[PDB]
């Protein structure tokens, strides 16, 4: 009996990840029976050092992720067991971005210290003017993690088609923190994007270069 055989786990052994990186478990074969998912979850029980609580979310019939309830400690070696499989990974700095819909800001902290690169400009370090989604295409509130980072990626409406310089992806569907030079007059003032968190090129560059996959991004009203 091997229906719950695990092919692979992320983070990989020794990987350097951001402080909210999920534990992603990929099964050798699809678990198509939703009733068998609880048994699979138990087969892949996640035990970390330091201990951490978390919740499973099925991404596909052969992929379950365990989302930690809290941030991993920064600059650390985290020991990880998934079922009997013993591994470890490392965390870099805690690079946390908080988007405020009402304030029109994106606030970046590194290990707790608000910081930004050395038009509206706030003069509180780490507080970047931003522009979130318009009423018809709002930025949804919640807790996200950086899924990928790319340069000069094409984003289209699927009306628009944009070549976007610094793109930090936070949902599978296509929500990003990114550089939005065409949108400068709105930053710190109005929410005129299509759901993405728009920054100036310079702010986006600094944030992109600072953040890692797995770091948290919080959207709040
Ligand atoms: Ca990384």
């Amino acid at each position: 009996s091997y229906g719950f055989a695990v092919a692979s786990v992320l983070p990989t052994r020794g990987q350097v990840v951001g402080v909210a990186h999920p534990v992603v478990v990929t099964f050798s074969a699809p678990i198509t029976n939703p009733a068998n998912r609880h048994a699979a979850e138990r087969a892949v029980e996640v035990k970390s050092t330091p201990a951490m609580t978390g919740k499973f979310e099925w991404l596909d019939n052969d992929v379950v992720q365990w989302v930690p309830d809290r941030f991993w400690p920064a600059h650390s070696t985290v020991e990880l067991s998934v079922g009997s499989l013993s591994s470890d990974f490392k965390t870099g700095p805690a690079v946390v971005g908080v988007a405020s819909i009402s304030q029109h800001t994106f606030t970046v902290s590194i290990d707790g210290v608000e910081e930004g690169p050395p038009r509206v400009h706030f003069g509180e370090d780490g507080v970047m003017p931003a522009s979130m989604g318009r009423p018809e295409y709002p930025t949804p509130v919640g807790s996200y993690t950086v899924l990928s980072k790319e340069r000069s990626v094409i984003m289209d409406s699927s009306g628009y088609r944009l070549s976007v310089d610094y793109a930090v992806r936070i949902t599978s569907r296509g929500l990003y923190v990114h550089s939005a030079p065409w949108a400068l007059p709105a930053l710190g003032l109005e929410n005129v994007s299509h759901g993405c968190i728009s920054l100036s090129r310079e702010d986006a560059e600094w944030y992109y270069n600072a953040v890692d996959i797995g770091d948290p991004v919080i959207v709040q009203e």
